């Protein structure tokens, strides 16, 4: 199946901001990444998708459709924005090996206090 995101420059939970941060998914199923705004787009975050999962980076203003193989969780960023918290977290299969890790890991702290709410 597939799960549109929007990319904003302000929505819900302030400034520079994935809408829905918290995507659930499975194996095989594709995640939309909608330039709702101009000025975005998406990248892996370097020791936060699961192992054996290919890094991604997306152009600047284009519609970016993701396939999701790999179970685990994912942390992705806006690249211009990651520093203003503009993050998602891609959850896919149940219990997340390493989503303990991905919490844990150095990332500013806007990202982080938005990572926690999304989990939350
Ligand atoms: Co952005």
């Amino acid at each position: 199946e597939n799960i549109e995101v929007h990319m904003l420059n302000k929505g819900a939970e302030g400034a520079m901001v994935f809408e829905p941060a918290y995507i659930k998914a499975n194996p095989g199923d594709t995640v939309t990444f909608i330039p709702v705004d101009k000025g975005h787009n998406v990248e892996s975050i370097k020791d936060m998708i699961p192992e054996g999962a290919e890094k991604f980076k997306s152009k600047i203003n284009e519609n970016y459709v993701l396939t999701v193989t790999q179970p685990g969780a994912y942390l992705v960023k806006c690249t211009p924005h990651y520093a203003m918290g503009m993050i998602a977290l891609i959850a896919v299969g149940d219990s997340p090996a390493n989503l303990d890790q991905i919490v844990s890991a150095k990332k500013p702290k806007i990202v982080q206090e938005r990572l926690e709410k999304v989990i939350a």
